[PDB]
């Protein structure tokens, strides 16, 4: 197994709980081919933001919430959806397909790395920024999805 | 990530929007073995076409529409019917499966190159020709499925 | 794609047809683990060799007809089940698992190779026959599948 | 095929039949990522225990029985469960979720090694030292799954 920064052990983790039918070894060809799939793979996404603690294996903390935002031609035009949890009323979004740029999913988790204790330490802090991308700027017909993450690292 | 064509891009997402149970490295072992995967197959494909507008992640024009051949021993002939969006009266085919040679599936599709945009450039033409091919010509009981396109290119 | 013989090119639609969860790449690995896996596999192959005629792409002709095999140990004893097409009674099969060295399922198709019409000459005869085998002579608690094909040829 | 010992062929039976979902090849990517999904996954593996007389192709005998553990942060304090054949009681387990350490099914298997009768010799005897891991270690929200085992082997 070749080591990774905690970071990408729990973005691996990420990709498991927010990437809809994600699957390892899949991460530079997985991708969106139909508006019902873009929807569903949003929506999942949230949904899963939303249930996180009743359903994660870690201990992630919220961060005031979750920006759901498209992009697309009118000049290119931001618009953006909050959702703070905890849970809804943005499953009612409607893509601009036809001008569509791109779709992020912004949002930070915040949690303790316990690995500390096992050499009787306090855990130091942090703080996860995740960035899911649905790339349709190669305006191809098939929009890959990724999902990337940075992180603050600090004392508690 | 392989640098491909604009056309080629186009390609793969055409291999998932109209090959049914495709997935990524398939290509040269995709086919059908049984009747039934053979006619849900050219099925798929043709329903596909016909709902391209209200699925696809790409904006596809017609280009007037569809023929769906087939060619088989009586002599080879070729036996084709016609499928003009907006939809059907073709799932009455029946395959002469003893005598098949092959089944193609051929259509145009008519889009923008959306590129252009980010350096303030009008949008050049695509206009791809699909082929899905059955092909049959080995008479092995395994029936290999293809896609492949060709590209015409000019200002719109 | 890399050239197999004739004989090769129908066994791999051979093993689609009756290998019940096959699918390509998967040869050395291939198995069994529960006996309701190996009952259903067992099962699925007859059905399919009965229902041959309505979902093949081939055109396989019978050769009487299917002889299921068991054997284990009392000295190994061998149990046949003949199964004459055109269809059943077989389906009563009770597995000696405690005793089981393995079970064979042996039967013949008779076709021709058309591939002589492009060039104007009358098709040669091939008549291939079938070995399906659950190897179980490890008794390891693992039972690995296997589909073997010897072909008969000659002018019809 | 690569060789292996016996008792490999026969750990390659129980990862099939005590974990649920795996399959050959992911043997270091095997993992959870939510609560249902562990729960899930320890479940499987002991109902699996439990109906191994009617379900598996080896001929297994249970060794007095099943012991689930979960060791978490109260000090690292280890709560164990018992099951002993032939069947319960144990689903109401409530997992330590964010005090994990790790989780653990262990049991023990014995059988014979049959092999020895195509050589007219009496078979000698292995015991199985079946161990299932949950391993939370790393406190990442990604919770691999192992199973390893050992064997005690002597004349019966």
């Amino acid at each position: 197994q070749l080591a990774v920064t905690f970071r990408e052990e729990n973005t691996i983790a990420f990709r498991h709980l927010f990437l809809l039918g994600y699957s390892d070894g899949a991460d530079d060809t997985f991708a969106a081919y139909t508006r019902e799939q873009l929807y569903q793979a949003i929506f999942h996404a949230v949904d899963q933001y939303l249930a996180l603690p009743d359903v994660s294996l870690g201990r992630y903390a919220y961060v005031r919430g979750l920006a759901l935002c498209q992009r697309y031609y009118h000049m290119v035009v931001t618009d953006c959806i909050q959702v703070d949890p905890p849970e809804s009323s943005y499953k009612n979004l409607t893509l601009k397909f036809h001008k569509l740029v791109n779709v992020t999913i912004h949002f930070r988790l915040k949690t303790i790395n316990l690995q500390s204790l096992i050499n009787n330490e306090i855990p130091d802090c942090y703080t996860f920024s995740v960035l899911i991308t649905f790339d349709n700027k190669a305006h191809s017909g098939r929009i890959p999805i990724s999902l990337e993450t940075q992180a603050h690292i600090q004392e508690c």
